[PDB]
């Protein structure tokens, strides 16, 4: 067959690849979920076709609870898979079957080295350095969400002054960082990504919750079982360590 | 007349463990733990009588020399049990001779060590050897060390291994000891570290997680209660079920 992949841009799981001159098909598009489509589609064998998805959306619901982004169109089964850093959490998998995950990860803290601020403790307990999240982002969701004391003092403070704590998307929450006295809290994948391009910036503490990134599959696939197993494999053999590297391993 | 599954799970603390009596006890009611209120979680949402069996060698499932397999995976290859309702890691090996729910837990390796110090990374300790630091001679985490590719994890490994392996330890109750007592961390189980940290209030985490895994129900290969089992932990997940039996079976006296 060819597989239809859906997936999303989204740096460095999927960019378009530079060019002079146009290019068509799956040769539009390199990085780390390319190189981890390519790795499955030669344990499994087989063909595949990238899509991206047409509206741009990962995948949730609306008010009516009907469901768009990769997640619909594996519903609808436009596609066979969805090869993209989709967060594994119940609500998709009462919909979509996902794989084991590929990269395993948290909610952590980037802000400038050679500080006192050790932990979310010290950020909390303290006014003049401001911190915040990406608007209406996973990590913003979860301090919404929240009812760890802490977290809850911290999104009170994120959600006061009519937010201004919080940013529109990633690179200006990355620039905050570098021109104000700002911390920004997001997904530990994301931070190794600025950390490794930012000598003077770092990950602050630990992650603050667990979450994983898997291939999701529409429920009843041939591929389910099959794309767990490859996964294990690349994983014991040292390839998924190596594909990170290649891609978030930076100046 | 009726069906009632056998369940192969080991000793394991808090998982399952024998229940404290001043008499015999018998069948199920000998035992307790995380595992055995998952398992009963379960039988509530699929419908299913169950009789609960130590595995006898007491394994959890490896390949000998000749590939003849052992422990809980070999009474699920041999169909003497239904489930494995046990802290049974998903691996490849494993994928290839039985089948696995989706975890019910995730976790990974780290770090065991004494509060209050600068160390902060699996890197902090393998550039340095003032701090002596091993895992339990033949467990899962000293074995990943050992086949690593990973150049810091190889580097680690040759610490560990060097001078007639004198960093490793002998089990998990002399590795914690030896934290507590000298210089030395630990490369122990995630899960198996939160337990420690919680007993003992000096001792820490250190680092984020290595070598991520889960925890799956073992059945054997083609069954129809895989599907329904990860059905099953789904909704105990949306029920806060999983965290609630984690902080039931994990939590200690409380640190000050
Ligand atoms: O499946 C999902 O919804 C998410 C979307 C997307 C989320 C980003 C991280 N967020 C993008 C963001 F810009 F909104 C801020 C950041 C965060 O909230 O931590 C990382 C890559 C993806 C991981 N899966
Ligand atoms: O399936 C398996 O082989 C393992 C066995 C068993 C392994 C223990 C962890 N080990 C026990 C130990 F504490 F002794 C050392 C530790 C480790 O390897 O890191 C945790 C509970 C189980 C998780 N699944
Ligand atoms: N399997």
């Amino acid at each position: 067959r060819t597989l239809i992949v859906t997936t999303i841009l989204e740096e460095p799981y999927v960019m378009y690849r530079k060019s002079d001159k146009p290019l068509y098909g799956n040769d539009r598009f390199e990085g780390y979920c390319l190189d981890l489509l390519k790795e499955l589609s030669n344990i499994l064998g087989f063909l595949y076709d990238v899509k991206l998805v047409p509206d741009g959306k990962y995948g949730a619901q609306n008010d009516k609870g009907e469901w768009n982004g990769m997640v619909k169109e594996l519903i609808d089964h436009r596609a066979d898979l969805a090869v993209a850093p989709l967060t594994i959490t119940y609500v998709r998998e009462k919909v979509i079957d996902f794989s084991k995950p590929f990269m395993t990860l948290g909610i952590s803290i980037l802000y400038r080295k050679g500080t006192p601020i050790d932990s979310a403790d010290d950020l909390a307990k303290q006014t003049k350095i401001e911190y915040g999240a990406v608007r209406d982002g996973s990590t913003m969701t979860f301090f919404k969400k929240s009812k760890i004391s802490t977290y809850e003092k911290m999104w009170a403070f994120m959600s006061s002054r009519q937010q201004s704590a919080l940013v529109k998307n990633s690179d200006e929450g990355i620039q905050r960082v570098l021109t104000t006295d700002y911390a920004l809290l997001m997904e530990s994948t994301s931070i190794e990504y600025v950390t490794q391009r930012n000598c003077n910036l770092t990950q602050i503490g630990g992650l603050i919750d667990s979450k994983g990134y898997g291939v999701g599959t529409p429920i009843g696939s041939p591929y389910r079982d099959k794309i767990t197993i490859a996964i294990l494999q690349l994983q014991e053999e040292g390839k998924l360590h190596m594909m990170k590297e290649k891609w978030w391993r930076g100046n």
